[PDB]
């Protein structure tokens, strides 16, 4: 195909056409598409965001490419070298929030490494981890288990939703809700093509395989990895695998993910809080509970909000286009049987462990007046709590896409600072993000996630994309909390396409040292920036700081 | 002083003598020491390695600095860079086994980082995390807590001795034996001194604690951290923490360690197994115990020389010259007490809870005969159960030096590779290393830490230090156990100066790419190849490979 819309920097009408028909030659026609349409979540589009905050286009591919397997990936880096052409990988793309598929830069090549690297390649039983390439959802590795009768063996950690990328979430650092939810830190062993285009795999990935007639001749990419490559992550030497979350850094062709065991005995549980200021007191309670280990998962505490809109849309609850009242939340909490916040989280092990840990966890909250205390069972049919019952035990579902929908055309944004465990500082967080969104016209939704030492607060933007006065609003609202939340000693722990370089500058301790240092090491394994340029903030020497940031 | 042993490679002795004038000058010659003998473990040497595998002054210092503070460290750095002079940065020098303190490259100066940066320099309680310079030790920590009443609150993890640095040991991502046992895991917030000079901070360390009129114009070192930087690790961007463990990539000056809240009750255990076979069951029994967190910790299976050596000298149990017979073995088994392999662990938590645990675990090791079970109360005074119920609760001790003393000037050496949590496995790591010790005259001696999918195998060469015939014994020893174990399928996860080199070429899984991918980024970051040349196989383009490799 002959012409985009966008040209990647630099770079002529005839090298393009030259670049797209030496591709062709490899992958085929049929995994190639130039751009010369938002999608759905269940068909994700590749060629931009489709919960733009920007306009539609700003950030948009010249081309999709699909390699076939891993050769495909080096000989497409390998022409991304010749020709200098920026590759922007993706696994599902299902980063909705985030920019969906979008790249970076405009003009970039889409690398769609999902469509056809696709295989579960390992699940080991006695391990309890498996092994997967960019294209396994999460849906899909739960057909894998079930197929093979292995649910009764082991268990996932899904996210909130069914069809992200099990490597892709992971090494956006992502986060789930079983015990296993540090999707990140379950990693052991990853395979990454590098912007030199050589094959590397990580940790006891780099002790290989002993020789056996079977194996022989095998291209790199499709050797066995030694008994340990997925079972002690640091391997030897300097410890590299981070250098790959969210990083341009290379391409993860594969990697290796922990699984937890069926677990003896299970049982989900919602908490509901009556008042918008029980928070606090909830936060000093989850603390102890959480670091002395009674909480055994990722266990959320949900905004009314949040339920509502799963529930139903605005005009669901009222006709208003303003921000719903103090006073709405009350009635609404009260319909739908819930309080002002609802604390979700579950039990695992054998029913004499879990009576224990919930009767220290039940003790521990009934603190908090007119609390009250539900099991699956006692909710109504379309509760969030029986969805969830599914989620803490890694059933991949779809039902909290819902929310997405509470404005007319509804995206989501996700605005997403780090708290102390502590209700004080959790306040405060709550306080600095409510009073904007009511400046910027917009319902407050979101929830606290909660790790061992800190909570991830994802505050849920949702705006009708079809709104440009509300598009700027957002913009508004964004820029303004990461400046407000830096100047209180917070930062956000992931990010947007749009927000990545003004989230950078705030981690700038001693003169930005931590963004220099990544840059040194960006522009040594990239000389050519052909990967993913801009990502997280970091910039190849041939991109100018003055043309690319925002 | 005038005239050094062995002067850094390139570098005249009137280069050297400016050099040390300038330092002298910065940290006064109190903080300097000139070499013109091996110690002990109270007092550590900073100049060669005590369990000398090699000559005695095969690696040796030209000097020992000791920075008073991070700012001259800045100096050191800056004048290393003016003249070209390699670095070895220590914290307490205690990594015998590996080298202790010596440095790879003979010449260097090694940077005595803990002499001075002494400070426990966080304790904070609600967060359950400390801060750390590296000066500071275990027992250092410790006395700490004990002198604030905080080990009502906070439990520490420690090694089998107490001697290490907290930081130091972290960063060689070692293993202690509570829950909290991956040391490194634990880490968040790092403080570190690049090659070129600037200081850096990880994660959250790159958020800036809020300017307030308190800190205006404190020295970047000396700067607060902003309240997150040690409840969560990731920060934001490419996570880059990794790259500084098992590295040269930097001078590490300060970093937050998790600490473990009292769990509100505790009891450690023996479990003895007669039988040398019964290891392969055994491991097959902790697996799904693992796995599960029936075992919480990081329990240990010792073989029965080790507990033995800790009780007495090798003289004592027979006079014979070559191995100990299999007969001999079952001799001071019953002797002592002990089985063959035994199994120390610990229940953590409250008793309604610790007893199911126990429960589930006496009888799932109640299918090998001869079984015995021992809580501390139920062995003599001397037992080594009686010192891991210290070391299970994060006491430190000293106890466990006693083995070093099998052999007359006894030495220790570590060959460490990892095995898969599987009696077939484990068995296997164990006749390849038993036949070998075997042919070198060695008696076997090590242990198993059983971390959650991996096991580290811990086999415990002492040899006689000053016997020429044995070293050159135990140095074919330790190559030929990284080739067989290599070509079986394992990787060592750390080991000696001397076998860095062999070990890192064991991991060349597509033609060394670790390594290759290793050294750009070194060579990035470190231009004129400062610190550390060598740590981990990692040479600087500088330091020919023909020259320095062994
Ligand atoms: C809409 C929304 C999103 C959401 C959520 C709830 C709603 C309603 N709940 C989430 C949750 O609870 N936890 C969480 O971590 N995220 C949640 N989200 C966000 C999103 O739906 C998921 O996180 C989704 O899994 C992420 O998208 P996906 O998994 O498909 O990843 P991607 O689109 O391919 O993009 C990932 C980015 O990471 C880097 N990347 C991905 N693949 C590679 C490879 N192959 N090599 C190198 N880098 C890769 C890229 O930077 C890419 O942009
Ligand atoms: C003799 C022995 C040793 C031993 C053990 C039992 C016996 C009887 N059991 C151990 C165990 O249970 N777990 C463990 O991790 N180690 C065990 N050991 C080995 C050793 O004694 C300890 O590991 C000890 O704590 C290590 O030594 P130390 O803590 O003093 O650390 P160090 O010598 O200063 O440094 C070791 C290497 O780390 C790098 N390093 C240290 N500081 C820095 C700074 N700040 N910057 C950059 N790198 C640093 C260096 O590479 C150094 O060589
Ligand atoms: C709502 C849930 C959610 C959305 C986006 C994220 O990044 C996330 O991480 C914990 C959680
Ligand atoms: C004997 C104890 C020991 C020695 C060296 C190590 O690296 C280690 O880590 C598991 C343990």
């Amino acid at each position: 195909e002959f012409r985009p819309l966008t040209l990647p920097p630099k770079l002529s009408l005839s090298d393009f056409n030259e670049f797209i028909q030496d591709i062709i030659r490899i992958v085929g026609s049929e995994n190639v598409e130039v751009i010369s349409v938002d999608g759905s979540y269940m068909k994700p589009t590749h060629t931009h965001d489709p919960h733009h905050v920007m306009d539609q286009d700003y950030f948009l591919a010249s081309a999709i490419v699909a390699p076939r397997n891993v050769a495909d990936v080096q000989s497409i880096v390998g022409l991304a070298n010749k020709f200098s052409f920026p590759l922007w990988p993706i696994s599902i793309g299902r980063n909705s929030g985030y920019g969906g598929a979008a790249p970076r830069v405009s003009g970039s090549v889409v690398l769609d490494m999902g469509k056809n690297m696709n295989r579960v390649l390992e699940v080991n039983v006695e391990g309890a981890y498996c092994v997967v390439e960019p294209g396994v959802t999460y849906h899909d590795l739960h057909n894998y288990l079930e197929a093979n009768n292995l649910r009764d063996k082991l268990w996932l950690d899904v996210p909130d939703l069914g069809g992200g990328s099990v490597l892709g979430n992971a090494v956006e650092r992502g986060v789930g809700y079983t015990p296993y939810g540090d999707h990140w830190m379950m990693h052991s062993g990853m395979e990454v093509v590098l912007a030199n285009g050589e094959l590397l795999r990580t940790g006891m990935g780099a002790l290989p395989d002993p020789k056996r007639p079977e194996t022989m001749g095998l291209k790199p990419e499709d050797q066995p990895w030694s008994k340990t490559a997925h079972l002690f992550p640091y391997g030897f030497g300097p410890y590299i695998d981070g250098l790959f979350s969210q990083s341009n850094m290379g391409i993860v062709t594969k990697i290796g993910i922990w699984l937890m065991p069926n677990p003896r005995g299970y049982q989900s549980y919602l908490i509901t809080l009556p008042k918008d200021g029980d928070l606090k007191q909830a936060v000093d309670i989850i603390r102890p509970l959480r670091l002395g280990m009674a909480l055994q998962n990722v266990p959320t505490i949900r905004h009314i909000l949040l339920d509502a809109a799963v529930l139903g849309d605005k005009r669901s609850y009222s006709s208003r286009t303003e921000p719903l009242s103090d006073e709405e939340l009350d009635k609404i909490a009260k319909q739908l049987n819930l309080g002002r916040w609802n604390f979700y989280g579950a039990l695992y092990g054998p029913e004499p462990i879990r009576r224990v840990l919930w009767e220290t966890i039940k003790d521990a909250f009934s603190a908090i007046p007119g609390v009250k205390f539900y099991f699956p069972e006692d909710t109504p049919e379309n509760s969030v709590l029986r969805v969830r019952d599914k989620t803490m035990q890694g059933i991949p579902t779809y039902d909290e896409l819902k929310w997405i929908d509470w404005l007319p055309n509804g995206a989501h944004l996700f605005f997403s600072p780090i708290a102390k465990v502590s209700g004080e500082d959790a306040m405060m967080q709550y306080a600095v993000t409510k009073k904007r969104c009511q400046e910027a016209g917009l319902d407050f939704i979101g929830t606290f996630t909660v790790g061992m030492r800190e909570m991830h607060h994802i505050v849920c933007i949702v705006f009708n994309k079809k709104d440009l006065i509300q598009k700027r609003k957002v913009q508004w609202l964004m820029r303004t909390l990461i400046d407000d939340c830096a100047a209180n000693g917070w930062g956000e722990y992931r990010t947007h396409l749009a927000f990545m370089d003004q989230i950078m500058e705030t981690y700038n301790w001693n003169n930005s040292s931590f963004l220099r240092f990544n840059e040194v090491l960006k522009n040594a394994v990239d000389p050519n920036g052909i990967i993913a340029p801009g990502k997280s903030g970091v910039w190849p020497s041939q991109y100018s700081h003055v043309t690319w940031k925002l």
